[PDB]
């Protein structure tokens, strides 16, 4: 390991790796963690898509 | 035949039978008899049939 190590450039830098969380003080079924993605959904008994053709 | 013809009551008489009709004086394809039923048909795109559970 010398000044000759060939660096790669990245935007990711080490100053904040993996962010553990754990559930201490109840329990789990009490408190949870949603991961969801907000993606636009047309109705389903109305909107545009309907009139596809008419 | 006699006066003892049995007699079935009908409400359909025959002073006005089979009404023939017959094109003269043109093309059929210029003179066309439709037969339709005129019955409610909910639209395609909208109508409370959509909301159905909803």
């Amino acid at each position: 390991p010398d000044f000759t190590k060939i660096i790669w450039p990245t935007v990711v830098e080490r100053n904040f790796s993996n962010p553990q969380s754990e559930i201490t003080t109840t329990l789990q079924e009490l408190y949870g963690d949603t991961f969801e993605t907000v993606s636009i959904c047309p109705p389903q008994s109305y909107g545009g898509e309907l009139l596809k053709g008419k």
